[PDB]
């Protein structure tokens, strides 16, 4: 009955918007607990949904948003220091690629004093394109608990994969060092020099 997803928001006018889902199933809101809502192009929220009649007519109940951003730019030796390299923690399963999004859900310590700054960047795009970094800066953020965030990062400034899936590896910090998790991406949405060569 009760459905929690992350989904994207697609505008159409004044306050109108439909809903996709990383399945790529859309959700038209027939009613809704926030009237009031602004959607925004390229935006990413965790909704928590009704549906009333099955592309589906729904009743959003909430609507939160994540985060959402764009790949941010390289600035080389200024990385660590612009960036951070404060830890968190991603499990398996707690990072996936929805609806052209790289979908975040990670831990990390908070003080409730600095903003803490998230970022996906390419170290190196001409080579390496399809290699990123997850990059945390708590900044002067005391650690005083453990909370969770949520992060979506607008993937289609990678180049073109034509229709053809390839890996994606992703690096972040953690307490015990560097980790790297990989995982399939294809720029064709519907099937989920450097590239002109194999």
């Amino acid at each position: 009955d009760i459905w929690i997803a992350v989904a994207t928001v697609v505008p159409e006018g004044n306050n109108v918007y439909y809903l996709r889902l990383d399945d790529g199933d859309k959700l038209w809101p027939a009613a809704t607990n926030y009237p009031n809502y602004q959607p925004k192009p390229n935006q990413r929220a965790l909704v928590n949904f009704t549906i009333l009649a099955d592309s589906h007519y729904i009743k959003v109940n909430a609507i939160h948003n994540i985060l959402t951003k764009s790949i941010a730019k390289n600035e080389g030796a200024a990385n660590d220091s612009i960036y951070g390299t404060d830890p968190v923690s991603i499990y398996n399963n707690n990072m996936w690629i929805g609806d052209g999004y790289l979908n975040i859900y990670f831990e990390t310590l908070w003080g409730g004093k600095t903003a803490h700054f998230i970022n996906l960047i390419q170290p190196d795009a001409e080579n390496d394109p399809y290699t990123l970094e997850f990059r945390h800066n708590a900044y002067d953020d005391p650690q005083y608990t453990i909370g969770a965030g949520r992060v979506a990062f607008n993937l289609s400034s990678l180049p073109d994969t034509k229709g053809e899936t390839v890996d994606l590896v992703v690096n972040y910090w953690t307490s015990e060092g560097k980790q790297a998790y990989k995982l399939k991406y294809n720029s064709d949405k519907t099937k989920m020099n450097i590239t002109d060569m194999k």
